[PDB]
RNA sequence: UACCUGGUUGAUCCUGCCAGUAGCAUAUGCUUGUCUCAAAGAUUAAGCCAUGCAUGUCUAAGUACGCACGGCCGGUACAGUG
């Protein structure tokens, strides 16, 4: 299951300010970009043993 | 620029030092218009020190949920500056 529509958002509400709600940024979370990195070492292993 | 001069005697010649002479460094005295470089709390006390300053640092690339500011149409998990 997804992980990234329960993250407990905090609502800012101040005077004078439009309201909105701030949510953190999910570490440790599976992302295209780590599993391109993660092939990417595999490949440089594989590259170095050919 | 490898240099000497006065002083022992009634005169002489020496020995010999004292004094003179030139630079250099530090202090000081008097004087000082321009301009260029330039040393400067070493010597006595590695004596004592008020105060301020003299070592901090972020990139696209470690960690941003500080509205601190702020989106473009935003509750895309994370816009961005910070």
């Amino acid at each position: 299951d997804d992980v990234r529509q329960y993250v407990v958002r905090k609502p800012l509400n101040k005077e004078g300010k439009k309201p909105r709600t701030k949510a953190p940024k999910i570490q440790r979370l599976v992302t295209p970009r780590v599993l391109q990195h993660k092939r990417r070492r595999i490949a440089l292993k594989k590259q170095r043993t050919k």
